[PDB]
């Protein structure tokens, strides 16, 4: 119903490369902000703008630039000058002064030179065990997303075409398949629990969807394998009558 | 949250085939209903159930069967005996008697024997014209879904990973590519309008997603081409700096 739109949840920034994070809002607010979340002090202001064409620096505006040609947009540019390892950027807007700030979904900008390590995930769904069915009258589908790097994914479940939340339990964070190594790829899993009777209808459909935030179409790909571009990887299953 | 969950928005039913439409609710209601919408009298009651194991027929309960083993579910079965061309089925629940009915999203059950005509859609996205950009400072992406049958689709737009609504204009209904013929396949289009500055950021991503409701994994496929199973077909584009 009209909120804030910013850059995708995850982005790649090659060292010494200039990247711009969009941020637009249709709330007709005048005040727009850009924050960076640093492990210690949490959220910290980068740039702030009270009206068109104006911007007041924050304590960490070093290496960043913004513009405010229009009331709706406040694009933040992270220049090669910036030297942060990887951060989380958050955009916001408010009526102005000190009324009330509304926040965007945030964006994690991961900085890395090497690009040969990037891999989209492989996804699978495993049907519930008859044992589970005939003992709790519930059915639990399991989704496994594996072999991806970096950990730039978002998992969701779709039942009969619509996204669902109740009965969904997803790991809080992707885990390294080999914590030992460093060039380790990641895995992530989730469970969807539904009634047994629902799972037993052959017409019901279940889909596990994993959004991978990879390379852009502009990025150059040297390797031979398809470029790990942003994409959707899914796995599905139909209901099975015992 | 909490509501009603029924069968998918669209379903196929081969003539002389038995199909069951699920309907479950976690509102702990006791009264559950099943309606059929016929072009003349609008919504009409098929079956009704006041408590577990009980069901009172409606004026058109001919050809249908229901069960009420549990309080949460009221599955409607459309038997081969049923001879309706194609209808819209709607599930509902209420505290009971005549308190207040809550409705499911409904399901259109399309009846057809020519399963040789079922085809998923092909999807494309067309970039905005520079003319449009440098004249209105707006950018309009266009999505075209073509060659599908039957008209069992749902289209949505995804910007930077999240589904969007503002700036979206989709045709009210899919249209036959050849109204003349009968075995005509369908097409559907939609537009997404965004600011020009937003479209000019190479890091922004735009995806057109079309959910096709096709055959189940259980359904037998005689043809040679891949079976037109339920699936997601997408087309995407990245922002382009003029």
């Amino acid at each position: 119903d009209g909120g804030i739109t910013q850059s995708p949840k995850y982005l790649f920034r090659k060292e010494g490369q200039n990247v711009t994070l969009s941020c637009e809002q249709n709330l007709n607010h005048d005040a727009m902000y850009w924050y960076r979340q640093d492990p210690g002090q949490g959220l910290r202001l980068i740039y702030y703008s009270q009206i068109v064409n104006d911007f007041q620096k924050g304590d960490i505006a070093e290496g960043y630039s913004v513009s405010r040609e229009k009331k709706e947009s406040f694009p933040l540019t992270v220049t090669s000058a910036q030297k942060n390892p990887t951060a989380f950027y958050l955009c916001a807007s408010s009526i102005g002064q000190m009324n009330e700030q509304y926040f965007g979904p945030g964006t994690r900008l991961t900085v890395l030179e090497d690009l040969k390590n990037v891999f989209p995930p492989e996804v699978a769904v495993f049907e519930p065990s008859e044992a589970e069915i005939s003992h709790t009258q519930k059915a639990t589908l399991v989704c496994l997303a594996t072999g991806f790097y970096p950990d730039h994914v978002e998992l969701s479940w779709w039942v009969n075409g619509k996204e669902v939340h109740s009965g969904v339990s997803t790991d809080p964070q992707p885990l390294k398949e080999q914590p030992a190594l460093n060039d380790s790829r990641y895995s992530l899993s989730s469970r969807l629990r539904v009634s047994a009777t629902f799972w037993q209808n052959p017409r019901n459909h279940f889909r596990c969807q994993v959004q991978f935030y990879g390379l852009s179409e502009n990025d150059e790909w040297t390797q031979d394998r398809a470029k790990p571009v942003t994409q959707i990887v899914s796995a599905e299953a139909w209901g099975r009558a015992d």
